[PDB]
């Protein structure tokens, strides 16, 4: 894509350590499932596109970009060492939508829509086994 929208945060990485655990494989299997499919999930399902968007501010404002493509092929690739890794970036992409955007705004309810999904589906993740 253009030049002046950043890298998307890496997806692999042979230095970083990996596991799966049970929570991880629920984060994939129930959470991720779960908000992907939305009628709301969509403008969260890859990155900010700020040159398409005419948002050119959006890579200044927000320098923590995260997106649920990019959670999707995290949790695919095994790249997460634990379930917080995952969540923070959930957190992260939630909080950035509220941060660059307007409490009235159409995109921030499609987010706390998702968020309240999210929400929900955590206070249910397994016990670590
Ligand atoms: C051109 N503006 C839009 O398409 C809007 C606003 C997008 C803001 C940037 N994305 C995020 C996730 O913060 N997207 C709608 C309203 O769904």
């Amino acid at each position: 894509g253009s030049h002046m929208n950043p890298p998307p945060p890496e997806t692999s990485n042979p230095n970083k350590p990996k596991r799966q655990t049970n929570q991880l494989q629920y984060l994939l299997r129930v959470v991720l499932k779960t908000l992907w499919k939305h009628q709301f999930a969509w403008p969260f399902q890859q990155p900010v596109d700020a040159v398409k968007l005419n948002l050119p501010d959006y890579y200044k404002i927000i320098k923590t970009p995260m997106d649920m493509g990019t959670i999707k092929k995290r949790l695919e690739n095994n790249y997460y060492w634990n379930a917080q890794e995952c969540i923070q970036d959930f957190n992260t992409m939630f909080t950035n939508c509220y941060i660059y955007n307007k409490p009235g705004d159409d995109i921030v309810l499609m987010a706390e829509a998702l968020e309240k999904l999210f929400l929900q589906k955590i206070n249910e993740l397994p016990t670590e086994e």
